RNA sequence: GGAAAAAUAAGUAAACCCUACCAUUUGGAACAACAAGAAGUCGUAACAAGGUAUCUGUAGGUGAACCUGCAGAUGGAUCAUUA
């Protein structure tokens, strides 16, 4: 029964040393399209929402603002504190 | 007959109040705003034809620098080619 809702925010190294923050577990209620636009402003980052696994949509935006993002998904609600993950090396 | 107090009207007009307006100073805050700086963060606009150019005006859009349409100017990557 894994109904709940369990969010990954990934840091990849996509050039040298350029990072990118992925997020992946942001239940399809809200569409992402409007996440996509405050976050680039949020943040200041181009965004863009990659689809592998034909349901699964993913936010992957540069940088590295999981911080951030954590403190964004709670704050607004969306997610609850304790089911975000932040897979951070 | 002179003549003190008192009282009187018009007058000069102090102060005071109300109604407008001017001048000179001085005041004010969270959030906001502005200023300056950097190997903060994201990208790369501009110089190099800096990915096939900048730039002016106006218009519209955009995380950001900016892109794009129409019209110009070279301060351009031409001072030049009917045989
Ligand atoms: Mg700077
Ligand atoms: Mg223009
Ligand atoms: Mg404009």
């Amino acid at each position: 029964d894994d109904f709940q809702t369990h969010i990954h925010i990934r840091v990849e190294q996509r050039r040298g040393r350029k990072c990118f923050t992925t997020v992946e577990g942001i239940p399809p209620e809200f569409d992402y399209e409007k996440i996509m636009k405050y976050w680039k402003k949020w943040l200041s980052c181009n965004a863009t929402i990659v689809e592998e696994d034909e349901g699964k949509k993913v936010i992957k935006l540069n940088g590295d603002h999981r911080n951030q993002i954590q403190q964004f998904l709670s704050e607004e609600g969306i997610a609850a504190v304790d089911n975000i993950t932040i897979h951070g090396i």
